[PDB]
């Protein structure tokens, strides 16, 4: 049994206009988490990870992230596949995900050096999720951008309870 907000139709999801593939490598914070299958947990509150972009020769993303847990990083590898528009990406070797049928990446908005923000959508188990990523190239961005964050996340029908801020760390993201 599993109860989810519905993912949103892609209308209200926008994308980044000129999107620069070259210009959006490197690391990335991971300063604001939203979705439907985002919880706040106040007794034990997420810890902010990192997000490493590299572009590969055929234009493809080599996405390579690494968290905190359990007093050691924890690294996991993906592959973002150019999709029917820039700023837009499909997940590349589906099959080697267990109940994976879809994944969707859209870059909703990004000034490339200090923040952007990212929409995916994926179907795991006949279950459709969505979440939204706001990026950081610091740990911490203005409150302007995070209210920003907040009112996206909740035009897409997620409630505050549904929309987090990691906590900085030291830990494994500062390589
Ligand atoms: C929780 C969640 C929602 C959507 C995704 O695409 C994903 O990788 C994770
Ligand atoms: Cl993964
Ligand atoms: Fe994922
Ligand atoms: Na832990
Ligand atoms: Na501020
Ligand atoms: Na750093």
């Amino acid at each position: 049994t599993s109860d989810l907000i519905p993912a949103p139709p892609l209308s209200k999801v926008p994308l980044q206009q000129n999107f620069q593939d070259n210009q959006f490598q490197g690391k990335w914070y991971v300063v604001g988490l939203a979705g439907n299958a985002i919880l706040r947990e106040d007794k034990d509150p997420q810890k902010m990870y990192a997000t490493i972009y590299e572009l590969k020769e055929d234009k493809s993303y080599n996405v390579t992230s690494v968290l905190f847990r359990k007093k050691k990083c924890d690294y996991w590898i993906r592959t973002f596949v150019p999709g029917s528009q820039p700023g837009e990406f499909t997940l590349g070797n589906i099959k080697s995900y267990p109940g994976l049928t879809s994944y969707l990446v859209r870059v909703v908005s990004t000034n490339y050096n200090q923040h952007a923000m990212v929409f995916f959508k994926k179907v795991s188990q006949n279950r459709e999720y969505f979440k939204i990523t706001l990026y950081g190239r610091t740990k911490e961005l203005t409150s302007e951008l995070k209210e920003n964050f907040i009112r996206f996340s909740k035009s897409l029908g997620l409630p505050e309870n549904h929309i987090v801020f990691p906590v900085p760390i030291d830990q494994c993201i500062d390589g």
